[PDB]
């Protein structure tokens, strides 16, 4: 009998190994906390943030159950704004420390189990770059590193070869008196676009990627992908106003950009970036993440960066939606969620971010009442929640100050220093005359004040990430949304074998009442609030038929049943999942077939 | 001692297996002989060629050392010309036999060691197709199988949504009175373009590919790849003449086609076609070939179909060059060869074809004197030589006849029936009033006459394919061309370890004399002609300094030396190879490292 029982065990183990799904990578589980390196924490007492200040506050990052950091671009740049025109990719600016300060930051990050991500701008460079200074003199192989074209430039003004306009001004062809030819920049006067059609240039970007990968940056995040390649035929773009007179079109909005955005072969360059990073992802635990971050485009063009089922391009493109939305309601939020889940290919991992560097703050664009409900929506979605720095608490925008450095007046309100304490400059730096004035109402909004008091908008961010990390329904579960309303958004998170669902209700309306008996069938007489926007109500009792919800109010309901909505014939076109799996309570393991 | 000698043998075998390069596939070695199914051979005595007639003449195909057939598109088509508008992809027309006649043809081909290739047109369909007849009525899923757009069509004339013109006429948007909407065809009034943005349509093409792959067609050959996808924004194309008045542009030449050719995502559809055929290529000997056949475009766009080093797209695109060349000289032929070898990525397999269906005959475009020299150029190049039907001998064009069927007046001169015998209709068919009049001078030009007489332009095609198949220098060897001349084209074929080179000299001039001592160094006082255009110098003696060459004269010199040009520092930018390998005379095996 034992001789049969010994193989029945080996057959059981080989079945578990064959039925166990692939474990979620570090970029799939755990939220991200995007950090601005200049407005997070200062250590050397100079006025600007540094990489050492992020290492000192590393314990606070783990306190929020954060997995990845995604530090914003920190390079030796002559232009700190406008897509971060870099003049030296291998070196770091005098600010943010030195190369040794960066090596100690990534090492301390790996000791606490965290992951790092750095921004990468392969599209353009700076005017002070060693490649551009050698290109104007036609020195060696660098003579064709940029898009150069012969243009006429007489006594008074320059004439571009075409009407191609830059995103931040006029005349995206500028003339220089050294090379006597116009160069294509498309972003700014001091940001020449790096010609990617040169095989030498495409290989030079590989050396920059491998340089940081050996340091252990644990992935990249491309900035401008759709501006890589342009049309070889320097033809004029189609104007939006056909009757418009020429010599007047100077705005990037009044022009159809069909020859300077998303050209043939642009994705193949993105496909080659993943192939280079794949050489460093051979380790079982050391996987490399790659983000495209293509903003200001339609939904069908964003989902193209996910790749094809037979060729890998990128893990996921950064979800620009939910950030440009100024006025939120039941229909605007529902349209954004369905636009991403319906256009994304199946088996991919979505993502969501409420705010970012080039966007207004949450409480300044939506309001202080929507800070709690938007944080729950970020953690109750199947995608990877991405959080901006200072977004876990309610940090308002600041007025535009006149800085001597070349910085964008707009989109600078989000670069305010992090409010740590209630001391001078909100504890961001012990020095005076900081690079940006700290927000005025910092004595009432800071990490130290919100930690000591209950019912604050800091504990809600803590237990949401804890609920997202501990519970398996939020990590890898189905997403079944319930129709469309203008005063409430309700969706259900479920998984096979759990015998328990999560009902998330977000108001986004005007203090209306919800009847849960009209949306989901089979709910009992009473249901418990697992997580309330106002902590004073967690673990309370509310009946389904009639729920009092305020403006900025959101609830999470935990119901025990084996009546998952994803199994019913009605909820088949409104249920999405990335990794279909079945849970087993008896044998605590993940199953594919069930 | 023996205990050490036994492992020294195993170490030798495991070294040979590890150093042996990959064997050349069936599409890399052996020439192709493209056959027109309607003008090759008739069996049922009806007037038109059939697939059974190709089976009867299969022994002649093997007599030319031909590896692949590449039968031109033979489907149930309502339009036999203009890119072969098909109305039924799963069935065959009444002509060319039935489905059983095709199954007996592919089976007889595999018995003689030959390979088959069929043409595939996934771009468009016919008006009588079951998909188009079901699309005009909006019946089920077929309502979006074609590019439909709402257009105005009042009493007198239709108005297209844009100025997009077809390749064969005006107004590539036509109106139908059933669906009351304009459909996009881009080729002809009865050739609606199949909308590929529909996930259903892209999957329906997979079922057509798998249908023929189970029959054993041994690969496909796509017809129109650059016309698959179009721009979703129905914007007007840029006119070549800016001052041109609208309502007059009706020619495909006077318009820049930037929104209807080579769109973003077109290659991804081609990448998916190879992924479907890869499921049938798992066998070691049963490999599937895929050709793109993108004509009328630049060289940088044609080499993009070769694929990337990390994703396979196609084996090789069909080389449209060397066919549009009407007047041949030393510079026109040299530019074509260098344009393909310099733009093609390394490790790929090139190709060459002198003529085709949509091109004039060789002796009618170049002359009867250039028939012999162009056949040698096809077999002395590293690519896969592709030969049109009737091209091995000198077959002239015919005058344009008025046929009752919808056929193109031009490009029909190449569809003349094959001249087999000197009987009625040149032995093509025993019936009268054939579909196309056989060329008049068939009593002097036929396969039977050229076989019995020596010094004909049929034996030169036989021993060239024999020399290309037997000798390894022509199969997989280096290609080092010697500078540029206007009265002779000289290149050298060599391989490491052979200790012997092949010097090919083609005149393409006006009966000039060549001094071989000025081009290649190290040649002896006398050299032998392995293969000559005029089959009389085969084994003669000619000194290097001074060689008498006529207008249509070509020579192959076989020199024994270990001074290969590809090893010298001067001939490094003019030497190309696909599979770099080293030969060993002692051990008759192929080596990678040497
Ligand atoms: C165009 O050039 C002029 C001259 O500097 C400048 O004042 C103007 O701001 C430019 N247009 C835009 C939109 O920046
Ligand atoms: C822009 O379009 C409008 C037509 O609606 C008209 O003002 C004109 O065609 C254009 N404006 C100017 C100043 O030309
Ligand atoms: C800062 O916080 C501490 C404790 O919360 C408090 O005692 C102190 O009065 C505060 N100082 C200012 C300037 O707000
Ligand atoms: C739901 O969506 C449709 C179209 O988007 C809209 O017409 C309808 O008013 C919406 N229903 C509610 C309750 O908002
Ligand atoms: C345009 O339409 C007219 C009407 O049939 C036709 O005669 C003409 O041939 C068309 N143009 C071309 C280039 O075919
Ligand atoms: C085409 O271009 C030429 C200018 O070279 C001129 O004839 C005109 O602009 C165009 N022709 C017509 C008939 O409009
Ligand atoms: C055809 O060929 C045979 C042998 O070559 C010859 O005897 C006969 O006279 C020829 N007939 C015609 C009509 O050319
Ligand atoms: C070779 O090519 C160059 C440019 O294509 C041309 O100027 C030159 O005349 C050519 N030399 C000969 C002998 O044809
Ligand atoms: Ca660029
Ligand atoms: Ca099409």
């Amino acid at each position: 009998l034992t001789v049969a029982s010994v193989l029945v065990l080996i057959a059981a183990t080989i079945a578990i190994i064959a039925l166990s799904p692939k474990c979620l990578d570090w970029w799939q589980e755990g939220p991200m906390y995007q950090i601005y390196p200049r407005s997070f924490k200062d250590s050397n007492k100079d006025g600007n943030g540094d990489l050492k200040g992020i290492q000192d506050k590393l314990d606070y990052i783990t306190a929020l159950n954060i997995k990845t950091v995604w530090i914003t671009s920190f390079y030796k740049s002559s232009l700190k704004d406008f897509r971060y025109g870099v003049e030296d990719f291998r070196e770091v600016d005098p600010i943010f420390g030195t190369m040794e300060d960066f090596e100690n930051l990534v090492a301390a990050i790996h000791d606490k189990g965290l992951k790092l991500i750095i921004d990468f701008i392969p599209n353009h460079t700076s005017d002070k770059h060693i490649w551009f200074q050698l290109s104007r003199t036609r020195t060696g192989k660098y003579t064709d590193y940029y898009i150069w074209h012969d243009c006429t430039h007489e006594n008074g003004k320059t004439i571009p070869p075409n009407n191609w306009l830059s995103v931040y001004g006029n005349s995206s062809w500028h003339f220089d008196e050294v090379r006597n030819q116009c160069y294509f920049h498309q972003f700014m006067k001091e940001q020449p676009d790096l010609n990617f059609r040169n095989p030498d240039v495409q290989e030079e970007i590989k050396e920059i990627l491998r340089f940081w990968l050996t340091k252990g940056v644990d992935g990249f995040s491309l900035d401008a992908v759709k501006f890589l390649l342009e049309a070889k035929h320097l033809r004029d773009e189609i104007q939006v106003n056909k009757t418009q007179i020429p010599d007047t079109v100077t705005q990037y909005s009044e022009l159809y950009h069909d020859f300077t955005t998303t050209q043939v072969g642009m994705h193949d360059i993105v496909r080659s970036f993943r192939q280079t990073m794949d050489q460093y992802s051979t380790e079982p635990g050391r996987y490399r993440f790659m983000g495209t971050e293509a903003y200001a485009e339609s939904i069908d063009r964003t989902v193209m960066y996910y790749g094809l089922p037979f060729i890998q391009e990128a893990d996921f493109p950064f979800n620009n939606y939910l950030s440009m939305l100024d006025t939120v309601s039941g229909n605007s939020v529902y349209e954004v969620i369905t636009s991403w889940m319906e256009n994304m290919p199946e088996g991919k991992w979505p993502n969501w971010m409420i705010g970012g560097p080039d966007s207004s703050r949450l409480t300044s664009r939506l309001g202080n009442q929507y800070v709690n409900v938007m944080n729950m929506l970020l953690f109750t979605l199947p995608g990877t929640p991405i959080t901006y720095y200072g977004e876990e608490i309610g940090m308002g925008n600041i007025v535009a100050a006149n800085l001597n450095e070349s910085y964008d007046i707009n989109t600078l309100r989000s670069k305010s220093p992090m409010q740590w304490d209630n001391s001078s400059n909100a504890g961001f730096s012990e020095a005076s005359n900081t690079w940006l004035p700290t927000n005025s109402d910092y004595h009432t909004v800071n990490v130290d004040v919100q930690k000591t008091q209950p019912r604050s908008a800091l504990k809600l961010y803590q237990d949401l990430s804890l609920l997202h990390a501990n519970e398996l329904l939020l990590n890898r579960g189905w997403f079944c949304h319930l129709r469309n309303d203008s005063h409430y958004v309700v969706y259900t998170r479920e998984l096979d074998g759990i015998d328990r669902i999560f009902i998330v209700v977000l108001n986004f309306g005007e203090s209306t009442l919800l009847n849960l008996h009209n949306m989901i069938s089979g709910l009992p007489a009473k249901m418990r609030i697992r997580l309330s926007t106002n902590s004073a109500d967690k673990g309370s009792k509310v009946d389904t038929s009639g729920i009092f919800l305020d403006k900025g109010e959101g609830l999470i309901f935990e119901h025990n049943t084996k009546n998952l909505l994803h199994r019913q014939t009605a909820f088949r076109d409104r249920c999405f999942v990335s990794n279909r799996a079945c849970y087993s309570s008896v044998l605590n393991i993940l199953y594919t077939s069930c």
